[PDB]
């Protein structure tokens, strides 16, 4: 049939079961020596009968399976919730850490389609980044999720750009500094500056120090809506612009253009797609998180020309690049003065 | 060293996990149903503009929702402007007999109730329902103070009530039965199937406020009101009337052990000599319970109400605790579902 296909697609059960299995460290406790439902219940601090009801469903959707009678063991797919796995999917689905917490915003998607405005504040009391400002808790969990891949996520985009005439790089909203770090060990003559918010700057400083790069890369606390701290031959916006509606994203773009030295470029590292090619799960899954968390968006190639020009810029070239960690393709846009 | 941009090793399993864990997808389906998007399409809306007008949404955000409905296979582009339901998307039409638009409608009782899954970890820690922490009252008190939710719950359950009770009504010989009491009997569909099968029998449906008016007008319209009364009450309290057969159709799964024993005792107290208590529900062997068609109802029951589906062995202990015994279970096999409904017949312990 395919009335079972519709029920599967509309199932709230399943993702909530995946996410509670992750929050409870379920797969980790089985691998650590929890053979029985009783031991698993002890380790997770759950009721044995209700845990068995959770594992019924974890078996049905393919994440656990019975080996011996009443003895449950992670499948290939279930093993991906192991906390030491490099894709960190367990963290990304933990209801205590920042991203899965924010997905609760989807419970009010109808509002966001009605208004075009984010849902997050109506649930948690503040807009997304102000919330993180007042919870060191989720500040740190968010930074660690997005930089879970730090050591390799930026190797490819840095390899695809020519750094020969670049003396200084500004990484605007550059996270824990990973993109600055990848450009640095790719191009030894280059120095860099990371601009980020409070919390994230201290964590960026310690990561850069621990890479051996504190002499080549500074971190500066600030606000990319105000003038940028320095001038630069290349300015990076990796996963920033999608957080903001058009007007805000043109303001950020415009501040970057003002900070560009003669001949420099701006590199945008997120995701886009030709309009006709945009009707896919990768583009939609991020575009809609951006709507509901932030009032942001992903933008098509065509829509990027419009934003570029509002900021006195042209889109010069676009490559697509694969993530080394997760099933997802990224885009690197290079923008020049018009 | 040179850079090589490999994809991750276990990338197929990774997209399987990421897909299964995604909340946006079931929410996109559910907002499509609530917006009645597919009925607006089938009723002549061809542009995003016209759909945005009928749904009362902002065109640009509606196109974004529509984007993901295409990727998942519920909508497609027939022509550059217009979007149209697939074979699968067609089931979100409101007059489809499987009723999935209504089951996924965030404005109606069950899908609204599903938000309770957002706190499933509490339910696994405590064994206790989540619905009250979200919506302020427990499940049936909420419906009681919310006439629209009361009616949408009743109308979802009574879906095929013209037909769905025909089998359970035939799973009992009504010869030595004068009166049947259906405890929590919905809009009176089970009482109706019994009544046109067994001309000699009278029945009373016991139900809550709201549901009773709806049961009354359905029974009136079947031409059966001279044969079937309806009585507003509480099955935790003494029952309106003694009876020869007392029905409990998809009630006990709503309740934890101790509440279902209280209900079963109330049924036993109202029972005439030689009469029987008939539970219409499921009776699945634990060995056949590791599938979505069991866990969906069972976990809804955990999180909405603190209830459970009860496997084969569990009923003997529930019955005994009410001073009853399971004489036998009659299966109700059917081609539409991989599992069996059952009719458990209960007598007094001695
Ligand atoms: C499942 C795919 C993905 O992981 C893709 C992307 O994450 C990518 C890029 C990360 N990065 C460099 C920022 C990192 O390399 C990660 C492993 O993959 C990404 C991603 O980039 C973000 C989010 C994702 O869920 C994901 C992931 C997703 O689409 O889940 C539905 C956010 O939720 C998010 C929330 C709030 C603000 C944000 O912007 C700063 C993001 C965000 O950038
Ligand atoms: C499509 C599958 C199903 O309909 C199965 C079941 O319905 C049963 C009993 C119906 N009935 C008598 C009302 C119907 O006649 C048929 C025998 O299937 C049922 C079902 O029985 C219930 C629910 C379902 O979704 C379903 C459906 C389902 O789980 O969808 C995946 C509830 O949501 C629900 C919510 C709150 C309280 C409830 O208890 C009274 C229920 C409930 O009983
Ligand atoms: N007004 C503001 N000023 C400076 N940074 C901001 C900001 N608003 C949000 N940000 C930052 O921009 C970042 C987006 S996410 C991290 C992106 C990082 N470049 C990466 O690709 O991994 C967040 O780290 C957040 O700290
Ligand atoms: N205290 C109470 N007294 C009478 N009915 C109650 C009740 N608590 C819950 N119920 C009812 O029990 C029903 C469970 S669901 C509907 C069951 C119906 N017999 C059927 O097979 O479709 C609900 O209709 C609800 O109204």
């Amino acid at each position: 049939d395919a009335l079972r296909t519709l029920i599967r697609l509309g199932s709230l059960h399943t993702p909530m079961v995946v996410r509670t299995a992750a929050t409870l460290r379920l797969v980790d406790h089985i691998l650590a020596g929890a053979r029985t439902v009783k031991a698993l219940a002890a380790r997770t601090d759950t009721r044995p009968e209700a845990l068995l009801r959770l594992i019924r469903h974890l078996v049905a959707i393919g994440l656990l399976e019975e080996d011996a009678p009443g003895e449950f063991v992670p499948t290939e797919v279930g093993e991906l919730l192991a906390d030491d796995h490099p894709a960190a999917q367990r963290a990304w689905h933990d209801l205590t850490q920042a991203v899965a917490r924010a997905d609760i915003s989807f419970t009010r998607l109808p509002d966001a389609i009605r208004t075009g405005r984010p849902t997050y504040e109506s649930i948690y009391g503040k807009p997304f980044y102000e919330d993180l400002a007042g919870r060191p808790d989720l500040r740190a969990s968010f930074d660690s999720l997005l930089a879970c891949d730090q050591d390799v996520a930026f190797d490819a985009p840095a390899a695809a750009y020519d750094w020969t005439n670049v003396r200084h790089v500004l990484d605007v909203g550059g996270g824990k500094g990973g993109f600055a770090a990848a450009i640095a060990r790719r191009a030894p003559h280059v120095s860099a500056t990371v601009l980020e918010m409070a919390g994230t700057v201290d964590t960026a400083r310690s990561y850069l120090k621990d890479e051996g790069l504190s002499d080549r890369v500074d971190v500066v606390e600030g606000d990319f809506f105000e003038p940028l701290p320095r001038k630069a031959d290349a300015i990076i916006l990796s996963f920033v612009l999608l957080n903001w509606p058009d007007h805000d994203a043109v303001r950020i773009l415009t501040r970057c253009a003002e900070a560009l030295e003669p001949g420099g470029r701006i590199l945008i590292h997120e995701r886009d797609d030709l309009h006709e090619n945009s009707f896919n799960e990768q583009f939609t899954e991020l575009d809609l998180r951006m709507l509901v968390f932030l009032g942001g968006a992903l933008r098509t190639r065509e829509k990027w020309d419009g934003l570029a020009a509002s900021a006195g810029l042209v889109v010069e070239e676009v490559r697509q690049l694969p993530s080394p960690t997760i099933p997802y393709d990224l885009s690197l846009l290079v923008l020049a003065p018009a």
